[PDB]
């Protein structure tokens, strides 16, 4: 009775896919990573008494010009989608992936959730939390900003990951 859940998390380089990641599994805020490189995480949760068994796929960077596959793995529940509101490439990006990603996927029944990073950042954001959260409503998706420097909003990314996957 102790659910398994797979989430991708998806991104442009540097946006924070590892910093939020690493953020909520291991309570510790980085500096710095291996960027180019697929890293997968577990973690335990219970979410309103459910344990969840977290696999948590860290992918490796990815901009206009990565491969996405035609077709979707069906042992993952789950696709966070991020971008910094610092980097407008970044925002950029997130749409591009999300299109392929619709490719990928198709009708299927997998949530994909947008999130915003670095809302610490105040005096560097180019991105309104307006543009990010009426983008995500455009797509019938789930929007958080986040701060990988604070662990409840990284918490917060992934448990409305798995509740959505859970609708
Ligand atoms: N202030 C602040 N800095 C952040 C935040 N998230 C990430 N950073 C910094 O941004 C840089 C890139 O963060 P990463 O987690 O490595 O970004 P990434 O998405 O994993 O990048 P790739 O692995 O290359 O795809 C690092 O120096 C982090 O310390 C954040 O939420 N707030
Ligand atoms: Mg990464």
């Amino acid at each position: 009775q102790s659910k398994s859940r797979k989430i991708a998390i998806l991104g442009y380089r540097s946006v924070g896919k590892s910093s939020l990641t690493i953020q909520f599994v291991e309570g510790q805020f980085v500096d710095s990573y291996d960027p180019t490189i697929e890293n997968t995480f577990t973690k335990l949760i219970t979410v309103n008494g459910q344990e969840y068994h977290l696999q948590l796929v860290d992918t490796a960077g990815q901009d206009e010009y990565s491969i996405f596959p035609q077709t979707y793995s069906i042992d993952i529940n789950g696709y966070i989608l991020v971008y910094s509101v610092t980097s407008i490439k970044s925002f950029e990006v997130i749409k591009v992936i999300h299109g392929k990603l619709l490719d990928m996927v198709g009708k299927v029944q997998i949530p994909i959730m947008l999130v915003g990073n670095k809302k610490d950042l105040h005096m560097e954001r180019v991105i309104s939390y307006e543009e990010g959260k009426a983008l995500a409503e455009s797509w019938n998706a789930a929007f958080l900003e986040s701060s990988a420097k604070e662990n409840q909003t990284a918490v917060d990314v992934f448990k409305r990951i798995i509740l959505e996957a859970e609708k």
